[PDB]
């Protein structure tokens, strides 16, 4: 009976393949994958909330860049209960929708979905910044290592190779981090990171010109960094400090322009 | 003290006895229990919600149907701990509420509350169904196996002979079920199912004649299906697929109509 | 280029004539017709609302009882400008709904719709001046009227306010009425005067609107045997309505959140 | 017949003579009150707002200053056609309400209502303010000259005498003025100014004591300034640049504190 | 002392003219301008929200493509009467935003504000559709004839010559088509045209492929369609047909995501 | 590891020092704090309220008033879980909310933000510099536990006067016999007077973020003067204590060991719900 309690945020990837799959993607997302959802999780969700994502930025393709938004949740408990797999209403969902994403073609990418705990486990560049000291072009990234790379390796090459980078970087204003939660539902992402700069440009110098500097690991599915094969093993967005698309709070409705 | 981490629904089979009841019952729902129910809950329940009863059909008079409305709770903890006996503003609570419901005559039926998990237990026919495939006829009907009868027995009874007939019946879409918590203000009831039709008329269809095929319990409280003495027993409505009257989010105050 | 402030109270008395055809209409109503509804006209529209219809009172359908609604809406200006006939999304409308609402029959008579606009206030208020919300829960039986063709208009409204409201002024029973003239003006609505009247139950309503009104005299020109003497659906319409309805829809509308 | 447009901005000046009547009229005012207006004129009233006075300051008493609450709305037709006379539901309004605010005396206190455009008709001091500038203390206050007083006479009084002084002055940031429209509801008052200040101090130094240089006109019913009967020809409120009592948009009802 | 009824739709179109200012656009936009704004006018505006740009499509720099946003009030009176000018909170707007949207450089691009009656004047194609006829990639067009050029030539030559083309198109599910209110702001522009298709390529094959064939005018700006020159006199934006920024309902203050 | 379930109510109780203040400590609280922290925990707080105090009665000085108002959160996990000291966002809370509310004394510098080692939000409201009033933060459960006098009333009853206090008895001070007292002389008082309508109490949960105060209570009035009349008069039949820290009750020193507000029945800052932007008058 006893269903524990199970504070976590979660982060889903939804990129757009083509520009002439979002308008159609858009439409699905706002018209009806709210209201299903909400009608769902109302009860046990806290925050549903979308970061449509900014522009994609020059080799980003190459980080996995989701080029609609990031989908974020906030849960009371598991939505990998099993006990959760039941639903009264099931979500409208066509095939296409996975399409748009690119989960399949017309391989594909998989789906990412990535659990955290709601506070960063991490803070490493940045402790104390307020919203009064600036704008924020906010990079989130997640990276999961290939198969048969050990995951203590993994993340000594993380921390102690990348971020120092990140830290020594004046265009880097803040740098968070969690672990990916594994049990939950087995994604394959291990870490999840927020990278932040003051505009594309900043992100620019530091994400592809600082990294060149990297040294190729045996285990680099690309050749330069993030050395992880774009939409499987890296995923990331850059987005604002704000949304309007605060879903349980703000939605009435698909309603449209005149 | 710790408090446990109890999620659950709840739903309470509002009754209206008589139309010259109506409004003054209505009047105080909506323009007095709505606000000292939110006052009270509003921090440790997530959905507060009612959700108006269709006419009284044909034969409903017999599943103990609840002429006003199905009310419906979504909690964090059990209502019934001892600890949530205090509060600082009481319910304004006239007696005459309980005549309006038939709790008493000014014989009485009683005051039916039915704990259950937040995801139905059992998922027996449409799984799948979404929005998109139509306006559903939700019937909610709670039972309560008469005293002196083997829980199992009974429940052997509802899965292995009554769910059959709905789910050979193509008048019905859907049918979910759920035991009653009833360690926790010791409900009557044992069972809560939610049966859905396209229409009143594929209700009675079903309901009906196709449960005229039933032999008729050793137990019976009446002649028919449900077998159950009606309000006391078997309590029900059926209800739209949508409510306006949820109330966490949209109450606004009693506005009056010009 | 130049537009009137016309301010406004619409009211549309929506029947369901069927219980197999209740869920099929509600839905389409507030899943589909308020977001179309809101998208057209919120920077022109104040408040948008449907107030559901108490059961069907005894002969009630002798009234053109609306068994689902009154959709009210305050304007800033007049819906039937031809200007504002032009619109970028135009209403998602199945023919369907013509069937529900009893507007066309389905494979006996169909009736019209019935769109009434008037002052956003009530002209002649008749009895019960000063009531508050404190005084208790009415039973608000909104009645719409439109005299047949061939009968004068002033001899019609003599009678209403000569003959009927006296009945409704006697009664204890009731606690209020008020009324209005249709802005016939606006669309040609056949109605030619909008009335409320409060009582305190169904009980009460039955007594004035039914045993009351047996004393008058049957008109000339009758359409029925007995008040209104009009004919339903046609020339008079109806609905008895609670006082508050969750369904303001332009503060409270969240979007067609299913339950669970 | 036709209803004229007449977007006007009207303010009343709701007094609390006595401590013991605050929580009897703010309740009133907060649970009776609000959802009877916003009933009466939600379709033509764009918005409809209170806010509440800064704790009376040294010597308010002499500028009629109101305890309460100012209490602001923004019409589309005038609240004065007769036609407005005629209402469903009237006003729920017990006789202690006039005790209360001083209507009716422990003499009497008019009911000040004054009738405004929906902009400053004057900005005699301070044009180019902005929020970013800082905090205001709001010092509103009506006045109208007494019987006999030609409105010229008054007129050039106040605007080649008075203000000057609130234009010397460093600790006044704004003054803005209107003339009421007197012609909606016969206002005894002439006109309504806000005239700002960093805090009480600086509407101290400047209202009292930079006022003493004033003469003491032939019909000053007081010995300082404002020279005119407190409550009767001068009313007044400090308020804060925001309220949470915005009524039209963030009202859910008298949601009671636990 | 009397105020017109003008009910009107006004359109701006927010361009973005460096990736590296979006951050700051973005936030002023959200952060400072929403609120400044609303205080304003919240009583005589019924309607503003944003509107923000799809991803600027193939030789959109021809078209003046907003790379921001349009955004989009309804006015209940004219903002350029000039007693609207007094405002007692002037808004927060360093001249840093007239760089970010390019009105002033490192050659300056004007600020284009476009009043239109609420409803359209043209339906040129494809009325009768409605929201289920699929989703809609919206180009919103407003030109402006160079100076010297009679104005009916314009018209002439607008709606014989380009808007043919439109209608052959089976890729153009909508034109429509209003004048510009001139006698407000003097704004530059002569029409505003919203026409829609089902995507990028689908607008890429008309407003640029099937415009060939049009003969470039004399008072040709530049050498294709539109024949006139980028942000000065041709603004454009393409657009879904949801926005989240409905302001007036939706906004609930500035949430930094976590 | 797991979060544990820790529901809970939690009050702070919010001063202002001089008229002066009043304007500038409104905008930051309203402006600039709503915000942050509803970005901050809306996740896992259910409900964030703000109660502005009535008028400062006659000798609330002596009960520690909050001149400003009572700052009401529901929690769902513990603010005090070290892993909640991570925030991406960090509260612009400059000294002069410090200087306002009475925590620190008035100096230059004051714009600047409050330099913490770990949260600047977190070790603010841990304020206790010895020229100031301390920051008391005060961790209940989320229903009363003692209820004591007036157990049925509605609000239908009438308006109340809702004088809510916090005590902390004295530095080494026996605790049980702090609650004998209060419950044995102090409460019997209230219990007396037709003038009290209600009387709750709850035990601060000092386990949480080490608050200084014991109690929580809550004691109704219809009015300042029956507040006063009972508080003030009746109270002046105790006894003193051996430990009292002043003359009367509550017989501790104010704002380090008794705070105390009243408030309303209702408040329109109930800001999950009702916060819409720092909307500013025309
Ligand atoms: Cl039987
Ligand atoms: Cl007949
Ligand atoms: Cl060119
Ligand atoms: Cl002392």
């Amino acid at each position: 009976a006893d269903f524990k309690f199970e504070p976590m945020r979660s982060l889903i990837y939804v990129d757009c393949v083509s520009e002439d799959y979002r308008p159609k993607l858009q439409r699905w997302i706002y018209k009806v994958h709210i209201p299903d959802s909400i009608s769902q999780f109302e009860p046990y969700v806290t925050k549903y909330a979308f970061y449509p994502s900014f522009p994609i930025p020059p080799q980003g393709d190459r980080f996995g860049y989701a080029r609609m938004q990031l989908t974020e949740h906030h849960w009371l408990v598991s939505d990998l209960d099993p006990r959760l797999e039941i639903k009264a209403i099931a979500e409208t969902f066509p095939m296409d929708v996975l399409v748009w994403q690119g989960q399949i073609p017309a391989e594909g990418n998989p789906f990412i979905f990535a659990f955290l705990p709601m506070w960063w486990e991490k803070d490493l560049k940045g402790k104390g910044r307020t919203i009064e000291d600036g704008a924020n072009y906010r990079f989130n990234m997640t990276i999961g290592f290939p198969e048969g790379v050990d995951k203590a390796e993994g993340e000594k090459w993380l921390f102690e190779k990348v971020v120092p980078i990140l830290q020594a970087a004046p265009e880097c204003t803040r740098v968070l981090a969690s672990a990916v939660k594994k049990d939950i539902n087995g994604c394959v992402m291990d870490w999840v990171l927020e990278i932040w700069f003051e505009n594309q440009s900043g992100w620019y110098k530091v994400m592809v010109d600082d990294m060149k500097a990297l040294e190729k690991p045996s285990w680099a599915q690309q050749d330069a960094f993030p050395f992880l094969k774009p939409y499987h093993n890296v995923c990331s967005a850059a987005v604002a400090d704000y949304t309007p698309s605060n879903n349980l709070a703000n939605y009435r409705g698909y309603i449209t322009m005149r």
